[PDB]
């Protein structure tokens, strides 16, 4: 009912480009919008993946393993699911497998993948895949979770419960400058609403 | 230990601005990032809210509220939870219920409510509540929910039921091509992992 017109770039980076899209509404007007995109994605069916690693131990409940970073645009720290951009003939469920060892150390397994979703379609036209991965913790392999001596950067590894995730996000919140992710929130809100 | 030490913009539009952020990394080494922020902001607790709305009558499946529409910087359709902007000395509860009525024409009641939380912080710094809201669809008040979308906004409300939101999500992209959001999605995955 509504279509794209055409795409004109306002603006480029080496990663983010800003554009102006003319679209026709449906009643037959013209309109325009400013409209963000990435100057990185091509072939991956997304952007990146977001992975759900559930860590999964005989002798406790299940935990979600989440990551803290220092995140500029946000100008200061952020506790997300693990993510990254994906690679050139590289699947979501790969990316993801190696985004999670890379940044936790942790070896999983694929249990399922989403198809690609939007971060902010309002704003921009970024997609991930979320991928959903279980990892054994009582394998001696993940006794000893610790990053790639050289995987990139400096990122926290923070696991809770998942029967209580909601309650633990809030409060990580509170004490202080740490932003949670809203797919994080929105997944703790499920488990909450679910019970 | 991290921390930004400058804003260069790149480029500033009428709703959207690009621009260069310097900051220290634990090493003390000067590292980039380019960032986008709405140039729409003021002092306030986040952006906007995005409305988690379940539709609840007795004998009946709970529904989540969604909303459809085209999205310019997606090119195509997109699935997501009810939300808009915060406005000024608006509480984030107040803007919810106000956008969720504009939206759906539902008139819901404030269950919680969280912090605000970050939409694609390696990306943007743009910040969200998310607002869970009742709906008692047995009040009369509910029973026949008039929508007053604002202008240039074509929006489609759809209820799907909470008890099996993934395969209902699922069977709605199977029908046509459109995008679910990815708060949706974690959301709807959440309701299946819960315990
Ligand atoms: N990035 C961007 N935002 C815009 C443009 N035009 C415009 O009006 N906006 C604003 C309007 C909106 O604030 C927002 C789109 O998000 P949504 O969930 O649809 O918000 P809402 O329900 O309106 O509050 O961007 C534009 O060209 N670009
Ligand atoms: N938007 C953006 N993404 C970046 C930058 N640097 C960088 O490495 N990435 C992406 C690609 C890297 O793999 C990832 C870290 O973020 C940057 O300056 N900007
Ligand atoms: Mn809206
Ligand atoms: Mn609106």
């Amino acid at each position: 009912k509504q279509y794209i017109i055409s795409e004109e770039l306002i603006s480029e980076g080496k990663w983010v480009k800003l554009e102006k899209t003319t679209y026709m509404d449906p009643t037959g007007k013209t309109r325009t919008w400013e409209s963000v995109k990435r100057t990185t994605r091509k072939e991956q069916t997304a952007d990146g993946v977001a992975v759900i690693p559930v860590l999964q131990r005989t002798l406790h409940y299940e935990c979600i393993v989440l990551v803290k970073q220092f995140r500029p645009p946000m100008g200061g720290y952020c506790i997300e699911f693990p993510a990254g951009l994906i690679d050139d003939g590289e699947t979501p469920e790969a990316a993801a497998l190696r985004e999670l060892e890379e940044e936790t150390g942790y070896k999983g397994d694929i249990a399922e993948c989403s198809p690609a979703v939007c971060m902010d379609p309002g704003l921009s036209n970024c997609t991930i895949h979320i991928v959903t991965v279980t990892i054994n913790g009582d394998d001696a392999e993940n006794a000893r979770p610790k990053p790639k001596p050289g995987d990139g950067e400096f990122v926290e590894v923070i696991s809770l419960p998942k029967n209580d995730l909601l309650q633990r996000l809030d409060a990580l919140v509170a004490e202080e400058h740490l932003t949670v992710d809203a797919r994080v929130y929105s997944y703790a809100l499920a488990l909450k609403h679910a019970n």
